[PDB]
């Protein structure tokens, strides 16, 4: 509250790590369904379903000109990524799996780097 403050958790590194996080991200393997945006005009149902698309390039572009305010506006859009591809993709297909496996390896590089 007023003047009352808990301890200053040190802030100034995560521009760097979420930078590394995604750089691992965008060289997975299976990061190829989430390079770039979903094109609206070529995926029947996309622009309709889903209402607010991400890719591993949009993020790029917003982490490398400051618009997020903290690590975990960052790490929203990440799951955004995987939760919109959960949203269109059955579980059994090479992007439904591609999604799982994705989330999976960003959970543990955040846990690993920030918890």
């Amino acid at each position: 509250s007023m003047s009352v403050k808990k301890p200053k958790r040190d802030d100034s590194k995560d521009l760097a790590l979420c930078s590394m996080i995604l750089t691992e991200m965008e060289t997975h393997e299976d990061a190829w369904p989430f390079l770039l945006p979903v094109n609206l005009k070529l995926v029947p149902g996309y622009k309709k379903v889903i209402k607010k698309p991400m890719d591993f390039s949009t993020i790029r572009e917003k982490l490398s000109s400051g618009q997020y305010p903290n690590l975990e506006t960052f790490a929203l859009d990440v799951r955004l990524v995987f939760d919109n591809c959960e949203t269109f993709n059955e579980d059994d297909s090479d992007i439904g799996r591609a999604g799982h496996n994705m989330r999976k390896y960003f959970e543990k590089k955040w846990t690993d780097t920030f918890k």
